[PDB]
C-alpha cells in the first residue's frame, strides 16, 4: 500500500478535505507543433503533477495544513507516483480511490518555446468513473470522509459534477465549511445545475470568467465583480470571493460591505488551497485571502526556479 | 524489487538478448487533431507497452523464448509497470537499468477517430542515458549479459547508436548470432556510423526504405541486388521485407529467396514489424533454419496484423494455427 492508513480512533482525521481531481501532466517541448501523419522527436521532456483538486491539496499541504485528498486513480506505477508525491507534500491518502479498469488521469501537453504555443488534450480516464454512487459505495454514503472534526471541503469543477454538487451539498447538511472554485469554467448546462446547490456552497471563488457564467453579470473589473458578488449572495452563497486575476480580488464575508484587494500556471490554485489553510489556521476571509495572494506570488518565483 | 534476479550458477540465463528500447505508449483518441493552442478533451485513452526493442523481446517471450531484455528505464511507476509487464510476457528483467534522474521513455500518441490518422511524439527520456560507457559499467564490460550460451542478439535503431553497434561488435566477437533490425530508419550520419560495423552483423533485417539507405540500391529484383550489396558490406544473412509484397532473403550468400505475403484483412499493422523480427529470432534458437524461421514469424506477424494493440496483438502458441510452432 502507497497510501496512508486511517485508524479507528481517528486521530489523523483532517481538517481539510479535498474531493477532485489528480492529473499526470506529460509535458513534450516540440520544436514545432505535429502536422497530420508526422512521427517526431521532443527536445526535451517534463513529468508533473497537476489537476486543480491535487493542486489546491497539495498548496494547503506545503503550508502545514492537515489535508486529505478524496480522488480517483489507476492501480497503474502513474498512480502509485501520484499518491507517494501526495504524501510528501503533506497530504493525506488514504481516501485516495484506485482503479484497475482505468489509467490514471493526465494531460499531454505539447510546447513550443519558439512560438510558445501549446497544444494540450486531457484525458480524465480514471476521473471520469469517480461518480457519487463509487464515493458513497466506498465511504458508507460519505460517513467515512465527512467526519464530525471536519472543516473545510474544497471542490473543483474537473472531477463528474454530480460528485461535486452532491459532496458539497452532503458536507454542507453536517456544519462542513464548503469551498467551491467552479474551475475549469461551468458549460451552460453545468450553470443550470450548479445554482440550486449555491445554497450549499459556504465560499463560491470564481475567476472573471466564471463569475460571469453563472450570474450573467459580466465582470471584467472591480466594479462588476461587486455586482456578481450580489448576485452570488442572492443565489445563496454566504461568502464570495471573486479572484480578477493579477488584479487582485474582491470579496465579501457574509453580506457585509466587499472589498477590493489590488493584485503563472497554478497561481489560481495555489490561491484557493492557501485561503483555506489560512482559515483553517483561525483567519477571517479577507486576512486569509491577503495571505493567499502573497502565497501565490511565492509559488510563481519558486515554480520559476525549477522549470 | 520488481526485475528478475540471476543466480550465481547461471541456471536463468537467456538464449536470446534484445538491446533496445523500452517505450510506453500513451493514446489518446481524438475528434480531430488539436489545433495551435487548442486544449481539448480525448474521447478515450489507452495506455500501452511499446519501443521496438520491448516489442521484439516480448513477441519472443510470449512464443517461449528465453529471452532477456537489457534497456533503460525510470524509477517511476512506468518503469515498474514495464518490468512487471515484461515478466508476464516471458521476458527476464534482471539487465534491465533503472535511472532516478529520468522517466521511463514514452511516446505520446494522438489517433483521429473518424480520419484514423496519427500524430506522434517520442519522449526517449532514460533511454537518451542508455550509453556503451554505462552499459560497460553495469555489466563487467559486457561480460555479465553476454556468457557462453548465449545464442542471438537482437537490436534495433531506437537507441543510442554506440550502444547498438558497440553491443553487435562485442556480441558478435564471443560468436553470438548478432540481428540487427536498422528502425526507425536510419538518419545519414547513422548510415555512415553504422556501414563499418555490418560485418558483425549476422542478420541484417531491413525494410525497403532502410535498405535503400544503407546500400545505395534503390520491389524483388532490386531487392535482390541490396542482398548483394549487404553481403559485400559484409553482412552474412540477410532478409529484407516489402510490406505487403512479403520478404527476400539470402543464407550466408545462397541464391537469395522470395516469400509472398499471407494475404489476410489488415485492421492494425502496428508492431507487426516487431512480431516479425522477434518471431524469427524464436524459430531460429529452436533450430529451424534462416527460410523456415522467417516463414513461421510471417505467418505469426500475419495474425498480429488482424487485430488492434501492438504487442496485445501478438500471439500466444495455444492462440495459433496447427504448423506455426
Ligand atoms: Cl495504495
Ligand atoms: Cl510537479
Ligand atoms: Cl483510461
Ligand atoms: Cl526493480
Ligand atoms: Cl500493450
Ligand atoms: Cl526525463
Ligand atoms: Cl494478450
Ligand atoms: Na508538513
Ligand atoms: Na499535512
Ligand atoms: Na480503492
Ligand atoms: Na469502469
Ligand atoms: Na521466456
Ligand atoms: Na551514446
Ligand atoms: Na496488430
Amino acid at each position: 500500500r502507497a497510501r496512508n492508513v486511517r485508524s479507528h480512533t481517528g486521530e489523523y482525521a483532517p481538517d481539510i478535505l479535498v474531493v477532485g481531481s489528480c492529473f499526470l501532466d506529460y509535458v513534450g517541448y516540440v520544436d514545432h507543433m505535429p502536422q497530420v501523419g508526422e512521427t517526431m522527436h521532443s527536445v526535451s521532456f517534463h513529468k508533473g503533477f497537476g489537476g486543480k483538486g491535487a493542486n489546491q491539496a497539495v498548496a494547503a499541504g506545503r503550508l502545514g495544513a492537515k489535508v486529505a485528498m478524496v480522488s480517483m486513480v489507476g492501480t497503474d506505477g502513474d498512480g502509485s507516483d501520484y499518491i507517494k508525491e501526495l504524501e510528501r507534500n503533506g497530504v493525506d491518502t488514504a481516501y485516495m480511490f484506485r482503479t484497475g479498469k482505468s489509467s490514471t488521469g493526465l494531460a499531454m501537453i505539447l510546447v513550443d518555446t519558439k512560438s510558445s504555443n501549446n497544444e494540450i488534450v486531457i484525458c480524465p480516464n480514471a476521473t471520469n468513473h469517480f461518480t457519487p454512487e463509487l464515493l458513497r459505495a466506498q465511504t458508507n454514503n460519505y460517513e467515512r470522509i465527512l467526519h464530525t472534526g471536519l472543516k473545510y471541503l474544497i471542490c473543483q469543477n474537473e472531477i463528474p459534477l454530480p460528485t461535486t454538487l452532491d459532496t458539497i451539498k452532503e458536507a454542507h447538511s453536517r456544519g462542513v465549511y464548503t469551498v467551491f472554485n467552479s474551475a475549469p469554467a461551468p458549460k451552460p448546462a453545468e450553470v443550470e445545475q450548479i445554482k440550486p446547490f449555491l445554497p450549499y456552497v459556504s465560499l463560491f471563488c470564481p475567476n472573471e470568467v466564471e463569475a460571469t457564467l453563472i450570474t450573467g453579470v459580466k465582470v471584467t473589473d472591480t466594479e462588476s465583480a461587486f455586482s456578481a458578488i450580489k448576485a452570488l449572495q442572492q443565489l445563496g452563497v454566504r461568502d464570495v470571493v471573486i479572484t480578477l486575476g493579477a488584479a487582485g480580488f474582491v470579496l465579501s464575508e457574509n453580506g457585509a460591505e466587499p472589498v477590493h484587494v489590488t493584485g503563472t500556471t497554478g497561481a489560481g490554485d495555489c490561491f484557493v488551497g492557501s485561503m483555506v489553510y489560512f482559515m483553517s489556521r483561525g483567519r477571517n476571509l479577507l486576512e486569509a485571502c491577503k495571505r493567499a495572494n502573497e502565497c501565490a506570488a511565492i509559488s510563481v518565483t519558486r515554480k520559476g526556479t525549477q522549470l
